[PDB]
Parts: structure tokens; sequence; C-alpha cells
């Protein structure tokens, strides 16, 4: 048996800090697919070296593989963060996690008012002198990542697994409705 949870939510929502806070707290280990391959290559081990062409070609490393890499890596408790990106790694990864016994506890949706996310953004952007955000450049992504995430949001919640959270707060308000959610 073992336990997972999937975290989504946009650019300034903070998800990867709570997905990081849980994992320490609660023993999870946090997956990253783009670590491990690059992990694999600079050891140059004998995956590494299969993978290299496909990367150097400029191809994207097809989702069999990344599942495969996810087997390798599943745990008794697993957290997903930036993964999955699309509808087929969605359904490919509920096939691993049913296949493994791997229950799925939910998948953390963290919500902020658009306007809050747009100050958290351009204020640390000030800050860090980055000169790519402005108002209308970061409003477009944050459409995009809309309109890429809410296939994946519509396939959990047809399944009764989606736990939406209310993400404006201190961290800890935040990672304490994500506990409660979980149930965990």
């Amino acid at each position: 048996v073992g336990q997972a949870v999937i975290f989504l939510g946009p650019p300034g929502a903070g998800k990867g800090t709570q997905a990081s806070r849980l994992a320490q707290e609660l023993g999870f280990k946090k997956l990253s697919t783009g670590d491990i391959l690059r992990d694999h290559v600079a050891r140059g081990t004998p995956l590494g070296e299969r993978v290299r062409p496909i990367m150097e070609r400029g191809d994207l490393v097809p989702d069999d593989l990344i599942l495969e890499l996810i087997r390798e890596e599943l745990a008794e408790r697993v957290i997903f963060d930036g993964f999955p990106r699309t509808l087929a790694q969605a359904e490919a990864l509920d096939r691993l996690l049913s296949e493994t016994g791997t229950r799925l506890l939910g998948v953390v949706l963290v919500e902020v008012p658009e306007e809050e996310l747009v100050r958290r953004i351009l204020r640390r952007a000030e800050l860090e002198g980055r000169s790519d955000d402005n108002e209308e450049t970061v409003r477009r992504r944050l459409e995009v990542y809309r309109e890429k995430t809410e296939p994946l949001v519509g396939y959990y919640e047809a399944r009764g697994v989606l736990k939406r959270v209310d993400g404006l707060g201190t961290p800890d308000e935040v990672y304490a409705r994500i506990r409660a959610a979980l149930g965990i």
C-alpha cells in the first residue's frame, strides 16, 4: 500500500512550498521528473546515456519513460508537484497508482484571487529586479495556466478527489487547510 498527493496551482500561489512542507513533515517523497532525469544524465548512468540523444535532438522525453521513472521512484508516500501536466499523463498516472496499490489522498488545488496573485508576482519581480513581469504578461501567463489546467481539474473533480483550498492567508494557515482537506 501507498499514498499519493498531487498539487496543482497557478504561479504565485506558493503551492510548491506547501508541497515541500507537507513532504518534509509527513515523510512523503516529493518527485521531480526533471531532476531525476538530469541526475541520471549527469552521473552518466545507463539510463542517462539512453535519454541523452533524445534531449540533444531537442525532442521531449516520451511519456512512457517519465511514467517508468515514476514507477522506479514510487515509495509508500509520494507527492507530485508539477506533474501531471497533460490529461494523457493524468490517465497514465492513475493506472500506475492503481497497479501499485497507491491510494490518491487528494489533488490539492490552491486557489487565490487573481488580483492578489498579480500583486504578489509584480512585487517579487520589482524586488528581484526582473523585467519580464508587467501586468499584461502576468495576466496572460495566468490565462494560459488556466487553459492548460482546466482539463486536469475536470478529470479529478469527476472522480471526487479534487480538494480546492483557499490559498490566501499565512503559509501556516494555508498549510492547516491543506492537511484538513487531505485528512492527514
